[PDB]
């Protein structure tokens, strides 16, 4: 008892909005974890015989635009200055990527001046304007015309999601930076980098604070009946996943799931980059980690002739599968309006909010999670507090 | 004697030891240049039309692992987080460039894994060791193989130096980072980026103490006689052209000097990066730059339609010319002991010291001349001014 809050989930959302209550408000916050860690999906540990710092729920890599969030995370932990940067495997050849003039020459066998560039896109991609592209395959040749969408786009996105093209949102591919210049950052924002003593202390840092207490390896659903008997005081944030929440009352969102297999080789170096994509079909997983780059500055403390990669694999959430990505299909999002009534409705009569990318069903990176969190903590938490 | 210490030449080497006496000892110190402004080969400056800064001897990028010289140069200016990129143009397609994965899977048509490329490698400089390489061609075969080196390092060396690359030294073409990983920073070191405000900002504040006048426009070699008669007791840094010092007693090095042609053409991006070599004996420049690239961060403040380019040109320094580059052939070193004999005689004699690229004819990088100047201040001139 004595708890003010009580947030379902250590995941960056779920410990934004308990360390604010925390912090901010001097309240006392219980965050019901199911998991054996902190963190979510934003957990790395390290690997057992070659000691390199794992993301074993997928490459986690943090950038942002937003001054706040960016200062906000600055005080769990420093960040080095690692810049994200993208290889995509085609035919036998690794690409520059995302579109820019060094892929445009690389693929279409000469250099393109980004006037010439501009021009060669504009004329590809003139079946559809941006305006006009409700879906990702639409979005996808309009921004990058119909010959990289064919090589580029069509087989990874098939490999991604399972899904036709034609019914995805425009808003997946618009995550990629569209560059006429020979810029191949992975992602176009102000602030990025790793959290320098890895992600688990970052995480750690945050939950750190004596108003806070975690109980993990417990399940919400299990505890909650007595737990807020125990404490009608508190109000609670739920960043578990929305169907679950009213038990397929309106039936199963549709979700994507991801498969990790970890490989140790025996070679100091096996693509010689962070992350490698596999545009092609004839390759099972979309992109391979090799987690030893993501951080150069620990070079000397990285075995010489070992390193320790990652095939990742995408399929549809079955039961039991952690849910990865929302699918957000037509037919999708109009069982989504069903739970978001049923949502509102509980968060007068039982004060429970929605939050995060499993409480609200949508595609957020951390800086979103975490400025999504801010702006509950800000906006309704400060009353109900 | 109103100066405790002239210093001939205000280019990095030249600023560094008198800030160093002025900051450091309280001492009074002059520095004569001959230029109508301060800074040397780093100075900077806005081009009109557009605004966009110009580094007008050549793109000036700065990086260094020197903890030492990072931290001094710190307290004089702040830097960007830009890190230098170089595409190299070669038969109509703009490689990825210097030697890594990148290169070697668009020059030999398919990836090549690091295993693959450094077995694809050993076999291609399989006609010489790293360990006897001895001049600039063995060693960039036995660096990166033949076939690279005859479409990517030949023409180029013969455009920018004009001599015979067996005769070139072999830490010319060692200054290139050679990598088995896709990795394609044109440096590899811990610190590097771009003085926030401009170098002209920098130098001028390097410059900026009360115990230092600067006098432009005036060559040495012309004051000399009067400044040495005014202040008897000071000793000289002379950080210019130093077989030109001793009057080409012992005959002429070999040197390269630059020119350039700029241009602002009516688009708002030429070539999609900040520099961009030409490999090819068809083009008579050897690389151009591009600066408006070198400063995203100034994005807000550059011409949404207009950009300033700069083609850079190089041939032999001829007697009205400044000097930019020693060649430092093997008849060059022989020359260069000779001189180093003499400077040493007059380090002695007349209490003259010699430093910078110019200085001591060599290859030098601007942390290179700051981190031999502090040397010399502290190792030489706390003494000398004692
Ligand atoms: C493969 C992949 C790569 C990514 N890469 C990046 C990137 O490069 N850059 C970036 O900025 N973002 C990235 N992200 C996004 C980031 O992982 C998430 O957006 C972020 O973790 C979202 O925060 P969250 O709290 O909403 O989600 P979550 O981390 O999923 O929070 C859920 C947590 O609540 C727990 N939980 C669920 N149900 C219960 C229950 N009933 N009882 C108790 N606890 C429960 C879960 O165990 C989990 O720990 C990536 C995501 C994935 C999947
Ligand atoms: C094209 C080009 C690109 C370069 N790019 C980089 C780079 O990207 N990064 C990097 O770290 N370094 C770079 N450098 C190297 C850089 O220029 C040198 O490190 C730096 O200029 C050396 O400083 P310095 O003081 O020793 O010599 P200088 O800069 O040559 O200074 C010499 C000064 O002495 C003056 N002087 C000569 N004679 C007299 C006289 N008789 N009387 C009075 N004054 C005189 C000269 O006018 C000059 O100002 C580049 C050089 C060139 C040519
Ligand atoms: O090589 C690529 C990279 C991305 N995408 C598309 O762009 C979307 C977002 O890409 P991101 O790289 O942002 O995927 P995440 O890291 O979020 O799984 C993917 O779902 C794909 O549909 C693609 O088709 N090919
Ligand atoms: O595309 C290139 C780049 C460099 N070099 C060789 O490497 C030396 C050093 O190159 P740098 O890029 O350091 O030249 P700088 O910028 O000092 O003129 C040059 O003199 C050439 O001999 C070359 O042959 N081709």
């Amino acid at each position: 008892s004595d708890f003010d809050l009580i947030v379902v989930g250590s995941g960056l959302f779920g410990l934004t909005v308990a360390e604010r209550a925390a912090s901010q408000l001097g309240k006392k916050v219980l965050i019901v974890e199911k998991r054996s860690h902190l963190g979510g999906n934003a957990y790395s540990e390290a690997e057992p015989e070659t000691g390199i710092e794992i993301h074993k729920y997928g490459a986690h890599l943090f950038h942002t635009s937003n001054k706040r969030v960016w200062d906000y995370v600055n005080q769990f932990t420093a960040f080095t200055g690692y810049q994200h940067r993208v290889f995509a495997m085609h035919n036998g050849t690794a690409y520059q990527f995302p579109m820019g003039l060094g892929l445009i020459n690389q693929f279409f066998g000469r250099y393109y001046t980004p006037d010439e560039a501009r021009e060669l896109i504009k004329e590809q991609s003139a079946e559809i304007d941006s305006k006009d592209a409700t879906n990702l395959e639409e979005k996808a040749i309009s921004l990058i015309g119909r010959p990289l969408y064919e090589a580029f786009i069509r087989d990874y996105t098939a490999k991604q999601w399972q899904t036709d093209p034609k019914e995805l949102p425009a808003g997946n591919i618009t995550r990629l930076p569209v560059r006429y210049n020979f810029d191949n950052r992975y992602f176009n924002d102000t602030y990025e980098g790793l959290p320098v003593d890895g992600y688990a202390q970052w995480l750690s840092n945050m939950a750190d604070h004596e108003n806070i207490e975690v109980r993990l390896d417990t399940d919400w659903f299990e505890v909650r009946e007595d737990l807020r008997a125990q404490n009608p005081e508190a109000p609670v944030v739920y960043t578990g996943p929305l169907d679950r929440y009213f038990d397929y009352s309106e039936g199963h969102l549709g979700w994507r799931t991801l498969d990790f297999e970890t490989e140790v080789l025996n070679t100091g170096d096996f693509q010689g980059t962070p992350v490698m994509n596999y545009n092609d079909a004839e390759f099972p997983y979309t992109r391979i980690h090799e987690f030893r780059h993501f951080h150069p500055e620990r070079e000397d403390r990285h075995p010489k002739d070992k390193t320790v990669i990652m095939k990742e694999y995408s399929r549809f959430a079955e039961e039991g599968d952690e849910p990865y990505y929302p699918i957000n299909t037509p037919s999708d999002r109009e069982m989504l309006f069903k739970y978001r009534e049923l949502a509102d409705a509980e968060t007068e009569s039982g004060k429970v909010y929605f939050g995060g990318r499993l409480g609200t069903y949508q595609y957020l990176d951390m800086h979103m999670a975490i400025a999504s969190a801010l702006s509950m903590f800000d906006n309704k938490l400060v009353d109900a507090l």
